[PDB]
This record gives structure tokens, C-alpha cells and sequence, in this order.
């Protein structure tokens, strides 16, 4: 449920806040 973008930077959910 919670994805750490600090580690999962390839996650498709962190791509939403990528920009």
C-alpha cells in the first residue's frame, strides 16, 4: 500500500509524483 519512492524510484506510482 505504501511505496517508498526513496527506494522504489521505478515504481509506476512514484512516476505520478515524478513530475
Amino acid at each position: 500500500r505504501r511505496i517508498d519512492c526513496k527506494v522504489f524510484v521505478f515504481a509506476p506510482i512514484c512516476r505520478g509524483v515524478a513530475a
